[PDB]
């Protein structure tokens, strides 16, 4: 039997750029690694400038960049300088003692 | 084989305050109490008012306060004085016995 | 890995009632068709609108034909409109494959 | 613990067709190249218009290049957009990472 919980959240991530035709979301890594969150991860968006919620997967940004970008059609969900909640769960066990989440603000 | 299933569910919980810039949703500690449901649990969030339907997780609010909050950018999905539900799910394997859900009624 | 499959799917489902101040509720022997089982969690998709939600699934009468959203859901509706009403389980990709239970109401 | 990680994605695939009254059908070669099977769960977010939504997959010919959207789902795309699919599994993250199958069809 499993539950969802939280595992991560990054507050107040700044979009610094978008690119619609990529060739989901990229973070810089050292931020991925504060919030204990890993390469193609699926993790919910949601936008306090527009109050767009969506889900997609985390691509790597450069160390120490703070690039937080919306590629591919989630570009259209937001624009430069938004700021960001990045959210990522976990199934667990419910009778299993509780998660602790990794917070990360990075306001 | 896994299935989520209905596991919680607060019914008429009546918005008392919301907050776009917190430092998700609070819900009075003794309500989640009679739900079962625990704190960073993640929750839909459905809106009898404006229709709205969302993900997110639960924060706690202080006993017996009826808090009903929604922080962030959910906060742009209602306002105060709207009805929500709150619902909660697990997976289980359904060759077990039923989960019988935990209804709490606030009308 | 752990993946989503399609175990069920109720096709052309007429939205047959709806009441805001109460979820989906089903005749309980489409639901047995469906495989699909009381507070169990269902996609739900409308041809006439577009409009795609989940939410849980309670009984109807059997053989009523009940089809009706209740709650918030009501607001994403209106009598008449036909309805897809989807489950999906959590299985091992290389195990035996899941012959998903089709009910087509049409 | 379990979390879920992208496990496939086609990008830049061209939609074909659509059939409100019949849900995506691609190609069972591009499906093959993707390790995407019949009936899987997938996200299908749309370049042109932005929409995003999940639903499940159905088999089309080999090498048609076939990707339509069947159903409600017909409602958020006209053909000529493309889109991207893709598909997640959940794993227990101290194991091995899963290495995504990526098939870019631009
Ligand atoms: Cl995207
Ligand atoms: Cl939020
Ligand atoms: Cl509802
Ligand atoms: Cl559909």
């Amino acid at each position: 039997m499993l539950i969802s919980v939280l595992k991560s959240k990054i507050s107040y991530a700044t979009v610094t750029g978008k690119d619609l035709f990529y060739v989901s979301i990229t973070i810089d890594s050292e931020i991925m690694k504060q919030a204990n969150i890993i390469e193609n991860e699926k993790v919910q968006v949601v936008n306090l400038n527009n109050g767009e919620r969506l889900e997609t997967y985390v691509i790597k940004g450069e160390p120490n960049s703070k690039t937080i970008a919306l590629n591919g059609p989630a570009a259209r969900r937001c624009e430069i300088g938004d700021q960001l909640f990045i959210i990522s769960y976990t199934q667990v066990d419910p009778t299993r003692e509780n998660i602790k989440p990794k917070l990360v603000d990075l306001k």
